[PDB]
């Protein structure tokens, strides 16, 4: 059973994830230098102790030092966080994964992460630019060999630089690819996707529950839905009728009811708020439970459009969103 104080849920590895943690990306042009350092901070002082970041979102500096100072005041010992990095496109080549999670490491100046997840399944040219595209705006798709990959991701957990190793934006297949892998030391522990009710990964979810791979939902309360990147074609999912009627029920928002429904399914929830009050509001959902009754309409809220389809990789051999699931 879940609580503020213990919320961790066990991973196929023999270690533990908390199924909440604070998602760490901002527009970095439109966020103020120190406000994720400030918000890691809050949420830990909050009660959150799993904090999802990567190198690309240009702030894991900023995570570090938040997790250092509060373990260096005794808010939290280093084994009482949990953060989960993540392996850019452009670092796919076998040789480039251990430096690069070296660089993660020594960018938050910590000595292991908890959770290293190779971020999509799809490969980009390797250099200074994380979204290569030549002059004339095509995108630069290096070829994707994934298995190669993830011995590469295997050898760093051998070599004790990440305690737990998984993906993100994988789809069944590309699961398979890995999970049938000749000779596979360490299995996938969690696929990091897109999921809430407006997308609620009925498939994939089973999928992952069978072969023992946690969901952790990202996008949980539907994102910023900012134009540039976000499929705004569906209703923002926090003015949802249902979500608020439920909310009225519990005194409780939309967001919290989101949040607690996917939880409550043992799917581990990674909503951003770099916000005081919003940090602290999506914390507080271990004070109540949905009905079996309001899990199942929840669920029906499934529109099967992703606010985050990436339609510009879509030309990607590995493209992730083309199969079902
Ligand atoms: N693996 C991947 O490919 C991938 C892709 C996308 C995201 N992610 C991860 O998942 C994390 C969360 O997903 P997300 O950032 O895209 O979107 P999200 O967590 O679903 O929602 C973020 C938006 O909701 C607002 N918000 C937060 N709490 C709220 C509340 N209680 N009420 C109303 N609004 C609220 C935030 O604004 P404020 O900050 O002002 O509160 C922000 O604009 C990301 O930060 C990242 O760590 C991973
Ligand atoms: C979706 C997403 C995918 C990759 C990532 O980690 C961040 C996320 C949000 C920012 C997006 C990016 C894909 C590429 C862009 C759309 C860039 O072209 C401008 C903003 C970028
Ligand atoms: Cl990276």
């Amino acid at each position: 059973d879940l609580s503020a104080a213990s919320h961790r849920i066990p991973l196929s590895d023999g270690n533990s994830i908390p199924i909440i943690g604070l998602g760490t990306y901002s527009e970095p042009k439109s966020t103020p230098k120190g406000a994720c350092a400030t918000s890691v901070k809050v949420a830990i002082d909050t009660g959150y102790r799993h904090i999802d970041g990567a190198y690309i979102y240009q702030n894991e500096h900023e995570v570090g030092e938040a997790i250092r100072e509060k373990i260096a005041e005794g808010k939290v010992r280093r084994e009482d966080i949990f953060y989960c990095g993540k392996l850019w496109a452009t670092n796919h080549v076998p040789e480039m994964v251990r430096p690069t999670l070296e660089r993660t490491l020594r960018v938050l100046q910590l000595d292991y992460v908890d959770l290293y997840i190779i971020h999509v399944p799809m490969a980009f040219k390797p250099g200074d630019e994380i979204y290569p595209r030549d002059e004339n705006g095509k995108w630069l798709y290096h070829k994707s060999n994934l298995c190669a990959t993830w011995e590469a991701m295997e050898a760093c957990k051998d070599a004790g630089l990440v305690k737990s190793l998984g993906v993100s934006n994988f789809n069944r297949r590309q699961l398979e690819l890995i999970l049938n892998k000749p000779g596979l030391k360490h299995k996938p522990v969690s696929n990091q996707v897109e999921c809430h009710p407006y997308f609620t990964q009925p498939k994939l979810l089973k999928f992952c529950q069978q072969h023992d791979i946690v969901i952790t939902a990202y996008s949980p309360l539907g994102t910023s839905r900012n134009p540039i990147w976000v499929n705004v074609s569906s209703p923002p999912l926090l003015k949802d009728a249902l979500l608020n009627s439920l909310g009225k029920r519990y005194n409780k928002t939309a967001a919290q009811i989101v949040l607690r429904f996917n939880i409550q399914r043992g799917v581990v929830v990674i909503p951003k708020s770099f916000n005081l009050e919003r940090i602290k509001e999506n914390f507080q959902i271990f004070d109540f439970s949905l009905t079996e009754e309001e899990m199942k309409d929840i669920e029906a809220l499934n529109k099967n459009v992703r606010f985050v389809e990436l339609l510009m990789w879509r030309d990607h051999p590995e493209y992730p969103f083309h199969d079902e699931y």
